[PDB]
């Protein structure tokens, strides 16, 4: 159930931000950035993922399109794990991402 | 809440991926097992039955072991589009 609760919570957060206004199935990059920075504030990159992390977060600043769907939102979460979670420290898999 | 949730998604991946071999990879069979056991209560919505079935069959047919964390999480996302009521009317056909 732990994964059930976790996945339910990831959809909850998406609904919170996407449901603000307009298309309830889409986010702007700015909303996605805000989401990540506020909901995952304590998450910071690991040793060899610092540069990858920064480029990722700058892209969310630069890019200002609003076609971010749920799948892309979740992908961003995955990317943050590869950058900030110690388990993936030595992962020779350069962020997809 | 999101921090706890994302931490838990990694926990589950570690649980399955850490069984043996490459700790950063899963086989499709392991992914299918993971989904079927960890999300047992999740079932498709009205207009997502066919998409759901095709997705779960692909995990049966394909037996490659190149499923990385990103692909694992993508599968979770896909299950949301299929099984979570919020996306019932989502005109976005599973990526997926």
């Amino acid at each position: 159930r732990p994964l059930e609760q976790a996945v339910a919570a990831i959809v909850c957060t998406f609904q919170e931000y996407a449901g603000r206004c307009g298309d309830k199935y889409k986010l702007c990059q700015a909303e996605l950035k805000e989401l990540l920075q506020k909901e995952l504030a304590t998450w910071t990159p690991t040793e060899f993922r610092e540069c990858d992390y920064n480029k990722f977060m700058s892209v969310l600043d630069t890019n200002k399109d609003c076609e971010v769907d749920f799948v892309e939102y979740v992908r961003s979460l995955a990317c943050l794990c590869l950058y900030c979670h110690e388990y993936f420290k030595d992962c020779p898999s350069e962020p997809p991402c």
